[PDB]
C-alpha cells in the first residue's frame, strides 16, 4: 500500500500553499526528509494576480507556487498530489511519531507533521456570486482595494461583519453602498455608516447582474437595480482544521486551533501555519509562519536527536 | 527645517529591510500616506545571497531591497535615506500622533509609527572575525548550513549558546568541532557533545587563519592550528529598540520589547516588526510580520477615522 524511505521521513507537510511550501523549503535546506501532500486547491486561485507580497507584487498565484515547488523539489523534498484524510499519533510525548493516511489508501510514517491546509470561504447563495468570485465579487480589501480605487463599490449584508467591511472599504472609495439584505443594524451601525457617508439600501438582494463578462450591479427583490462595478462580501471562513481536531489539538476561546508564536499546537510534534489557524494571514504572512514553524520544528528535532544519542551512549556505556 | 504633506502623514516606517518594506507595501496599497526613513544597513548585507525566502531562494539581498523599494515607491510611498534619533508621542491615547526626528534636524509629524530597525550582531574580538563575517565566519545554520553541508565546520566558544550551536550544526555535517575558548562546560554539555561526536578542542583561540581570500582554520594560543573551511559563532544579538524604550514600550520577561501577534506594542499607535523584536525572524518572517502589522494598523486607523467622523457629525448635528 504505502510510501516509505529507508532513512525515515522526518516531516510531512499537509498543504502546499505558501505556508506549507516555505516550511518545506527551510526544512529541506536543513537536510530533513520532507514529503508534501497537497490537494491542489489554493484559496486565491480565483484571482489572476496576487498583491502585497514583497518583491512579488502582481505575480500570478500559479507562478508563485510553480517557482516555490521547483525550489523545494530541488533540495530533495518529495511531492504527492492527493488528499490526507487521517493523521494518527504514535509513541511517547518525548519521541512523537505519526501515520499520515491519504484518500485511496496510501500511508506514510513520519516524525513530525505541519498542517497548512488553509480555510474555505463559504459564500452566500445568491445567483452570480459563485461565477464572479475572485473577479468582481470579492472579499479582501488589502488584496483588491487598490485595484478598484474610487470605483462604485457594493457590500452585501450577508454576514455580521458586513457593516465593518463597508466602513473599511471607504478607505479605498468615496462611493460605497451597503445592501442591508435584512441584516439587523444597531444604532451604532447606523451612526457610523451615516458619518462615513455609506448609503444603506433596503431590500432582499435577488442576484448579481452580469453582462459581457463583467459585473454591472445588484438586483433587488422587486426588480429595482443599483449599478456597481465591484461587490464585496464577508464569507463564513471555515479553517480546514479537522485533522488537528482529531489529533486532540486544543482550541482557543475564539474557536481556532491554538498555537504558540512558531505555530506549535498543544499536541507534541504537530505544527499549524497559515489560514488554517489565522484568517488574517495574507500570502507573505503564511510564508513567514511556515519559515518560523520550520525553525522551531528543526530545533526541537535536534533536541530529540541529542537526547536519543545521550540515552543510547549511556545504555551501551562504552 | 522639516518634512510635510498637506493631507498629513499617516505612517512613518523606521527601517526598510523586508519588515519595514512589506509593512509600507500593504499600507501604501491601502492609500495611507507613508514615509520610510532608512539608514542603509541591512543586517545580511555581508552575505552575497539570501536563502529560504519562498520564490526568492538565492536572491541577492540588494536585489530584494531594490525590487521592494520600487514596488513601494510605485504606490506613492516616500523614501528618505537617514537615521531617526527620536520619536515623541503627542495627543490622547485614542488619537495618537508622533513627531519623528532625524539626525541633522529634519522632523515629520505622523499618526502612526512602525519600528523595523533590526538588530546588531556583536562579534567576538578575535583577529579575522570582522573580515570574514558573512563569508566563512557565520552564525545562522538555516541561512548557511546547506551551502556548507558535510564540510569541516568549527564553532568558537565565545557565547553561552556555543554548545547548543555545535549540536545544531551537526545536522549539516558530521565534522563539527567546538573550540572551547575557556567556556564553562557542564556535565550535560560534555555528555551531549560526546554523544553527537563533536570534538572539543581546548585552548584560547588566537586568530582565524585566512589565505588567498578564504578561511583555512583556527590558530590557538601557543601556535597549534586546526584546519576548518567554515567557522560559526553565536553573536551577542542586540535589538535596535532604543526608540521603543524611549516611548515607554514595555519589555517582556525575556528582555525584548513586548508585542501582540500583529506587532502592536504597549504604546498606542506604535508597531514593531522583524529582528528588533524577534531574533529568530528570517527575512520572509520579517516580511510576513510587516504585512500583519500593516493589516492591524490600517484596521485601527479606520476605527479612529470612524470614531472621529461620528464625533464630528454629533457636534455639528445636522
Ligand atoms: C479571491 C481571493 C484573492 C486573494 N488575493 C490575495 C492577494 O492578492 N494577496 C495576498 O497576500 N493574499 C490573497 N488572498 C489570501 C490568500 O488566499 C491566503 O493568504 C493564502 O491562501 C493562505 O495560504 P495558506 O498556505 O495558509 O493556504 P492555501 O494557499 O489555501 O493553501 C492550502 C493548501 O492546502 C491544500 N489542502 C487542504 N486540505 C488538504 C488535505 N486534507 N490534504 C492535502 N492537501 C490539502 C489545498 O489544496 C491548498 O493547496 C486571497 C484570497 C482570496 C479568496
Ligand atoms: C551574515 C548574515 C546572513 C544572513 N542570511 C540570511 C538568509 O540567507 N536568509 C534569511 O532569511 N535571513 C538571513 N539573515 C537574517 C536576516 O538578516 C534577517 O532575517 C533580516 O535582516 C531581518 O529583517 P528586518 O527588516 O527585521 O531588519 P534588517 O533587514 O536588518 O533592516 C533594518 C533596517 O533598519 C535600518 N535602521 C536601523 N536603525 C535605524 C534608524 N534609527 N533610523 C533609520 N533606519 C534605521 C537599517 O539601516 C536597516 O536597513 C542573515 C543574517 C546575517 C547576519
Ligand atoms: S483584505 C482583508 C479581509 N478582511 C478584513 O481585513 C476585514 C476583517 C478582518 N479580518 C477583521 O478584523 O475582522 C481579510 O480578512 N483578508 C485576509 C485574508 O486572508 O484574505
Ligand atoms: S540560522 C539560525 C541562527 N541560530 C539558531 O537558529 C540557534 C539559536 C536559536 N535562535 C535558539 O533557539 O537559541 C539564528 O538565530 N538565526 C536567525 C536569524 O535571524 O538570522
Ligand atoms: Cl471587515
Ligand atoms: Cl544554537
Amino acid at each position: 500500500n504505502g510510501f516509505t524511505h529507508e532513512g525515515g521521513i522526518d516531516v510531512v507537510v499537509i498543504g502546499a500553499g505558501a505556508g506549507g511550501l516555505n516550511a518545506a523549503l527551510v526544512l529541506a535546506r536543513a537536510r530533513r526528509r520532507v514529503v508534501l501532500v497537497d490537494s491542489g486547491a489554493p484559496r486565491n486561485a480565483p484571482s489572476a494576480h496576487m498583491q502585497g507580497f514583497l518583491s512579488r507584487d502582481g505575480m500570478a498565484p500559479s507562478a508563485l507556487l510553480e517557482t516555490g515547488r521547483a525550489e523545494v523539489s530541488g533540495y530533495g523534498a518529495e511531492f504527492i498530489r492527493g488528499e490526507v484524510d487521517d493523521v494518527e499519533r504514535e509513541g511517547e510525548d518525548d519521541a512523537p511519531r505519526f501515520t499520515v493516511r491519504l484518500v485511496g489508501g496510501v500511508a506514510l510514517s513520519t516524525r513530525r507533521v505541519v498542517v497548512a491546509t488553509g480555510l474555505r470561504d463559504e459564500l452566500p447563495d445568491i445567483p452570480g456570486v459563485r461565477e464572479r468570485w475572485g473577479k468582481d465579487l470579492l472579499h479582501c480589501p488589502y488584496c483588491h482595494g487598490y485595484e478598484v480605487s474610487d470605483q462604485p463599490l457594493g457590500v452585501l449584508g450577508t454576514s455580521p461583519g458586513a457593516v465593518r467591511h463597508a466602513l473599511l472599504l471607504r478607505q479605498w472609495s468615496d462611493d460605497v453602498v451597503l445592501f442591508r439584505h435584512g441584516l439587523e443594524l444597531t444604532d451604532d451601525d447606523r451612526r457610523a455608516l451615516s458619518a462615513r457617508q455609506v448609503p444603506v439600501i433596503e431590500g432582499t438582494v435577488k442576484r448579481l447582474v452580469v453582462e459581457d463578462d463583467r459585473l454591472r450591479g445588484v438586483e433587488l427583490a422587486e426588480d429595482s437595480g443599483v449599478a456597481r462595478s465591484t461587490v464585496f462580501v464577508v464569507p463564513r471562513m471555515v479553517p480546514r482544521d479537522g485533522l488537528l481536531t482529531a489529533l486532540g489539538c486544543e482550541r482557543g476561546a475564539d474557536g481556532w486551533i491554538a498555537t504558540d508564536r512558531s505555530g506549535l499546537t498543544s499536541v507534541p510534534g504537530v505544527w499549524a501555519v497559515g489560514n488554517v489557524v489565522d484568517p488574517r494571514a495574507l500570502v507573505v504572512s503564511s510564508a513567514g509562519m511556515g519559515s518560523a514553524a520550520a525553525f522551531a520544528l528543526n530545533h526541537q528535532l535536534v533536541d530529540e536527536d541529542v537526547a536519543s544519542a545521550v540515552r543510547a551512549a549511556a545504555r551501551t556505556v562504552a
